[PDB]
């Protein structure tokens, strides 16, 4: 049934198009001016509303998934199946951030251009950050894994701040932590994972909770049928929204357009041509054919720039559209979000070799290796936090000390090449999600 | 049993006599210069022990319940009754408001007398105030409804402050979200009648996760029978406290007699002649034998002045001593809590005249139209934010735009009419709840 | 099996060891100097990672433990069980309190010494304090109990501040309530027994609920099982930076000999004269073998500092090891540690004595008593509040007016000695839980 079958993907793929147009014509017919602020709120809020649907239900079905995928094999397999894919996902991410290297190093966005100037960008902002260290950085990574407590987990995480008590002499930040908001789903995830071994070590005492469990995430998803029905409006009014919020006629692509062709390029490299190969050479099964079964939550990453968002869609569409295993799907696909991010890694990357590129910094070989590698662990160091879209650029080049004087350049254009880093992670989780279930039915 | 059956009732009535006698002899034999804060702590504690207990336990009353009943019955005849349900609230909050509209204006509360002056009430900071547009306090519950996280929703809700962030020119103040405490329980009805029809649309996988669920109703309503025996304790405690706290021996009644009249005649027409004569046309059954039946959840509700306080009281004493089907309470009730107040529309409908009757304003026919619909959609309005007792008549004058100056006259005795609201608000649910019930056995 | 069985034991101590000679050895060979905090950070990490994990499953396990235990014998045994642990908790927390009188007394840490100088320890910031009343304090107990949301109360509990809302005239601070971080495990002790209870009043609708409940601490069980395999690296590493972030060449064990020594030897004859005499004059069992089956959560306790921490162990253990039975080990264990805190009430009472007898106060026989009791309910008062570790004491000497003007002192040595406190405490709770499976075996 083509038509019934198509019509998602037709309904979601209309919607960018049309929200992209109406957010032009709005723009162009007068924007805010005709807009007001309220208007643009009652016009985002849809988009706003979708994101509250979609981050309602991460934390059921990611628990209770990762709980009824977890005890469905034996800890064995289950150690030998993570293993394989933290390997997949540090292997594609690492890829993604040479690919990164090479694409920026040849372009050369940070040619001599109108992106030399930063004064209205930076504007000495840019300096003043609470610059939080790398070690601080890992160790609240640690410690968001581990939580200290799970309910207060499905809702903060813990973020070091930097006081100033050391006011004997030569005042030196020190660390004080303080919970803050976002979710600790990386935390949830292991704790959630540990559990479903547990219940497998345990025997006909742990029936009924997977039973339960199982029971809960299948009614999520009678939830997310409907989320997804609900969707392209959502997609469309945000789109609208988040181009009628700043004018791109062309004013910052002009100023930026080397820069976000080469994250764009590399994006589609990656999720093209890279990961499709891997596929095809792994199962050797139509991997375009299979992309084409999961554009519904590709074009929602587009939209929303969260793989938070998109994963409930994702997992739905993944179990039903294409003949992918319903555990495996449960294990992987929540792990690929909270630690895959193939795109973050690659335009972080890519930012700062074209930051680098402009003021002739060398970067020879040694620099190359220490950004893939900080790249690679900061795409579960980002992951964590939801607040920080790009902000892990700062640390990095803290490690590496290089100029942040213009990183708020890429905040006027982050909200566009994330999506296309969205869209590339979860399609690498989806891919890895494939490779594993054949290599487990082998 | 008559003496073992109305035991309880006479005990709460009891409890609000000798309270109201408790408080009233402490005030005149000295009050506070007898008692000192730290009894009047003390004095009180006990009503703030009854509150703090039946706050406890409708989070998994409500939850619980819904998703027992949404799941007994089939999604078209839950629509059927979720959309009767909700034409019955809404025609009796029109009702009541209507009827606010007839009193304020006939009676006059606002004719020339000791209520002319407000200096001492206002002092210059009625005007000072968040002054929250209509449109946004819309999106806070729209945003309320379908929340971002569940967990935050059981004790946290969304409320838009507003900022000066336009310092570029012509200053103008613009939202910003941010969590506040206080619960969203509509988020979470909302999001537990979902599930319930998402465990209906499954079948065997959920009649476990059904069985937890109404295990789990049945012991909080375990609970709730002994919260219930130790309620007239709390409840003449807090009479008590609540008398002692501002003196009554009739200066504020002297002041505001006219406007306290309307009120409470108000409430009881609509509680005594209204609503018996919608229940006794629909179901033909005694409606005034059903209002005798509920007494100790009426009164707990006059004492505690809190929607939410009493209704793990009121849906045990529906489901036991009235003839009520169980799935029909449970799922009407709750939504009854958080939607109808016929009360809360009433006087705040009613104090819009009275100011408007001061200064001698028109009011003529489509200004009497706009109070009516803002007083309907305010009902759910004021329903998320536990906070706003009066806080929501401001907005309303905001939209309207008549005299704000005056607005704190009503806090001095919004302690008083409030309790009879929440009276009117339980009992407008039940008698929703007695409706329904007879139209779905038909 | 000796060689695996006492495995973890040896394995725990040589931890304590040898955390102990290598912080020694790191601070002597240069500490801080050669370290710096950001080391000290990392090398704390470990410990605060266990203190992380044993903090994630305390909140399943004494909830679904107490539900579990609870809903086991009738209500009738259940009182009376609850009872005679009550009246243990409180004779044990008395005789405690009673012992340390009777050291402090006697060996006379309060003589004139170097601790007589205060100025150093002090420097005025003593007196400036929040200064909780008794009364508000026990307000607060009060309202921890019964709270007022359960999953608040998952990582929040109510502390009274005190504000200057008094600008009438004769400014005087008067209470508000704002909810602060922390557990509320007293308020979900509360309510789980009250849970069970209702279970156990329901028959077959309640067995689901608890097979769910029972599976699932047995989970955490088995998590637990493997956070006890790596407990002795993080005692390890705690103990070693909690010797490293002070010097403990003997300069303050030089200064507080006498009061330290008076501390550990209450703790010692309390935990191996008095509780094994009560322990083999009731159940007639060799109470320094039970003793022996425990070493493992004593030993963490003692590096842990927090009776949350090391709860999930011990029930482990006793459960295990032990023949202790399961339903009595669940509601005591949690129980005794919320309440039972033996060795705090033997240090604040040994503190306060310490304190009045440097300058010369008498505390003749009505202040002893006075102390006495205030400490007994302190046991708990201290309980809800995690931060409190002898924070208490100033709320004691504003009930009995004593110098509070050199309390900074203890803050020193303050993690010393409690260490030495929630060793005693979960022992007490052990010996308790023993002789109640005696009681209820015959
Ligand atoms: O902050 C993030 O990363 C940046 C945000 N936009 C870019 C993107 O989403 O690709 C990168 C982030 C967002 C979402 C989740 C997530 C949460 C729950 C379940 C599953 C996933 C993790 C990390
Ligand atoms: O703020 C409210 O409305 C005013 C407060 N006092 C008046 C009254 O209670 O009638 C009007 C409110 C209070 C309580 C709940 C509620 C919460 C949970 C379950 C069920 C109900 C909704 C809204
Ligand atoms: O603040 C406390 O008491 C002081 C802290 N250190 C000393 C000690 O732990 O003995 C005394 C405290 C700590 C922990 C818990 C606890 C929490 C959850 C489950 C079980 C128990 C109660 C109270």
């Amino acid at each position: 049934r083509c038509l019934r079958a198509n019509l998602l993907v037709l309904l979601t793929v209309v919607a960018v198009v049309a929200g992209v147009a109406l957010g032009l014509g709005v723009s162009g017919a007068g924007g805010a001016l005709a807009l007001g602020p309220e208007r643009l709120s009652a016009f985002v809020f849809p988009g706003e509303l979708l994101l509250r649907l979609l981050r309602m239900i991460i934390l059921p079905l990611v628990v209770c998934s990762l709980i009824g995928g977890a005890a469905s094999l034996d800890p064995g397999a289950l150690g030998r199946l993570g293993a394989w894919a933290l390997l997949f996902f540090l292997v594609t991410t690492l890829l993604a951030s040479a690919l990164g290297v090479g694409l920026a190093l040849a372009l050369q966005p940070g040619a001599a251009s109108a992106a030399i100037n930063a004064s209205v960008g930076a504007a000495g902002s840019a300096e003043n950050a609470p610059s939080k260290e790398v070690l601080d950085s890992f160790l609240d990574l640690a410690r968001n894994i581990f939580p200290s407590n799970l309910v207060s987990a499905a809702f903060r995480s813990y973020s070091t701040t930097y006081e100033e008590r050391n006011i004997t002499g030569t005042r030196v930040k020190v660390p004080v932590g303080q919970e803050v908001e976002g979710m600790n789903i990386l935390g949830l995830v292991v704790f959630a994972i540990v559990f479903g071994v547990a219940l497998r070590k345990l025997g006909p005492e742990g029936e009924l909770l997977i039973r339960f469990f199982n029971s809960f995430n299948e009614a999520t998803m009678v939830l997310v049928s409907w989320i997804m029905w609900y969707a392209p409006v959502g997609i469309m009014f945000l789109v609208a929204g988040k181009i009628v919020e700043m004018e791109d006629v062309g004013l910052l692509f002009a100023r930026l357009g080397k820069y976000i062709l080469c994250c764009l390029l590399g994006h589609a490299i990656h999720g093209l041509l890279v990961l499709p190969l891997i596929y095809f050479l792994f199962t050797r099964k139509n991997p375009y054919r299979f992309l084409w079964g999961i554009v519904t939550p590709l074009a929602t990453a587009f939209g929303t720039s969260s793989s938070s968002a998109t994963l409930p869609l994702m997992m739905k569409c993944v179990e039903e559209n294409n003949g992918v295993a319903k555990h495996i799907s449960r294990f992987i696909l929540p792990i690929g979000a909270t630690v895959n991010m193939d795109g973050a890694a690659l335009f972080q990357c890519v930012a700062a070799v074209f930051i680098a590129q402009l003021s002739q910094q060398s970067l020879d070989f040694v620099k190359i290796i220490t950004i893939l590698v900080t790249a690679t662990a900061s795409s579960v160091g980002a992951a964590g936090i939801p607040a920080g879209g790009v902000l892990t650029l700062a640390i990095i080049l803290e490690a590496v000390n290089l100029p942040v004087d213009h990183i708020s350049l890429i905040l006027a254009v982050d909200w566009l090449v994330d999506r296309s880093c969205t869209v590339l992670n979860v399609e690498g989780d989806a891919l890895g999600a494939g490779l594993l279930q054949n290599y487990v039915d082998r």
